[PDB]
């Protein structure tokens, strides 16, 4: 009973541009694997772990092309070599830019396209 891009969207209208910050969980500050928790767990009651490398133990894979809003999509980019964001459909993902903040970004941008790593399914 949930419309998943709705919340998806609806939590990214509310973190819009909060800065990055390695280790950071508030809007004065956040990294990608704390977007990625403070999102489901505010949007969908679902508690994932902290860091980048246990999120991407959790779930399922997908292959690229089995992709569906909500999955986690995790590249080769940031300073730890992890990096994670929620796929939006469209090609495109919400996520913590290191340089940019909380931002929708394209799997399709040559940037993105060639430190794509794999992605995970957490929601049923």
């Amino acid at each position: 009973n949930v419309d998943v891009k709705s919340r998806i969207m609806d939590q990214y209208a509310d973190w819009k541009g909060v800065r990055y910050r390695l280790g950071g969980s508030t809007k004065k500050g956040i990294d990608s694997s704390g977007f990625v928790q403070r999102t489901f767990r505010e949007q969908f009651g679902l508690e994932l772990p902290r860091s980048t490398y246990e999120q991407q133990e959790m779930g399922k894979s997908v292959s690229r092309s089995n992709l569906r809003t909500g999955d986690l999509v995790l590249f080769r980019a940031g300073s730890t070599g992890r990096h994670v964001g929620i796929y939006i459909g469209n090609n495109q993902f919400v996520h913590a830019s290191t340089s940019s903040g909380v931002i929708i970004s394209s799997m399709n941008e040559p940037y993105w396209k060639k430190r794509y790593n794999e992605a995970r399914r957490v929601l049923s």
